[PDB]
């Protein structure tokens, strides 16, 4: 049944889409989770979390509703050389409670220029070392495209016995001419089907 | 007893800047010591050292962040999020019984100003009936309210007796050590906390 999602991404910019119009996606997408009664884990990523908590505590306070009710658990990560050295024990914790980890966008300002965001792939390696199913939105460009390559590349180890609505779906994860709402409808029934 | 921990800072008083760092991050885990649980807004200058203090017990005594001993509200950032940060502040707060006010200061129109934020912060928790905790040792906003708590001592600390009242004195002592300054915190928490 529906559980607890990891929500994975940062970034920069957002491919073909422009900021105001990326953040709404996220937005809604969080929104939506929200609304089919998954739970949320999210480290904050930049030009992500900000986005997702809005999404969310839009849905909670139009009901009345508490942050403390665990639909949305924030792990925002310290910031520093202390701060590093716990990531991958921190990335490894928050992650245990998931079961499904999707993956959006990935870059990140290094030394003043727009580079790929190596800590998505990390939370993608340890997603699937504990199993979980993972969900790269392929659509949306950077490491999220490179880890929907991989998963294609590979796909019956990623979602063994897969049958044709999950590998339908899963194309259209990577599908660039969807609009924000199909781009949204297909990530919520793929990661519904995985999670029943 | 479950603390909030109010605070925010670009500079750091008289002290240097790793050693405010270490004074936040080792009160985060003297809290957890003391077995207090932490909910923090991950401040600016202050939210990384209280994860770091607790990240550090935890994952050196077989803990996860999933016990829920430190409870994290990042801000979201930007003009939507600015619309909910009240509600997100009442919100977060309900859940403790005391507050604790550490500096409070940013950049505001190309200067260091006072952190109208964690007024906003020690407000709330006085509605809230929580008890407060201003550190004023460490100046700016958690200055103004040791000292506007010093002022009208009773209505916040009704009856209290000479302990309370040396500690809460030591909370403006800015001569303490670092260690001396936490354990002034705690043991007044403590107080607080029944
Ligand atoms: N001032 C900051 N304040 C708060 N948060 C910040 C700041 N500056 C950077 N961050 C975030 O720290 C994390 C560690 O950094 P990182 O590993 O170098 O980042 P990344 O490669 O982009 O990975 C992205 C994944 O990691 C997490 O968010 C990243 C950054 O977005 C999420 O779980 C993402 O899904
Ligand atoms: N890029 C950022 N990333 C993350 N977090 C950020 C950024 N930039 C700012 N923040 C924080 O937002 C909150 C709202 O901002 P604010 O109200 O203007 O801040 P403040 O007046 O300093 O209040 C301080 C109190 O508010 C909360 O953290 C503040 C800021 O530190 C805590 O609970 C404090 O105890």
């Amino acid at each position: 049944s529906n559980a607890t999602v990891f929500l994975s991404g940062s970034a920069v910019e957002y491919n073909h889409w422009e900021t105001e119009h990326a953040e709404q996606f996220i937005h809604q997408l969080s929104k939506e989770l929200i609304r089919k009664d998954f739970n949320i884990v999210s480290g904050f990523g930049l030009g992500v979390g900000s986005f997702v908590i809005n999404g969310v505590l839009e849905e909670l306070y139009m009901n009345q509703g508490t942050i403390d009710d665990d639909r949305l658990i924030l792990r925002p990560f310290p910031q520093g050389k202390k701060g590093e050295e716990q990531w991958d024990k921190y990335r490894r914790d928050m992650i245990t409670r998931t079961g499904v980890s999707i993956f959006l966008y990935g870059n990140k300002i290094d030394k003043g220029q727009v580079v790929k965001a190596k800590g998505v792939q990390s939370e993608f390696n340890i997603s699937f070392e504990q199993n979980n199913y993972v969900v790269p939105v392929g659509a949306t460009g950077y490491i999220a495209k490179d880890l929907w390559n991989k998963v294609n590349e590979e796909f019956e180890t990623y979602y063994p016995g897969a049958d044709a609505r999950m590998k339908k779906l899963f194309g259209e994860l990577n599908n660039e001419a969807l609009s924000i709402e199909e781009l949204i409808n297909t990530i919520i029934e793929f990661v519904e089907i995985l999670s029943n």
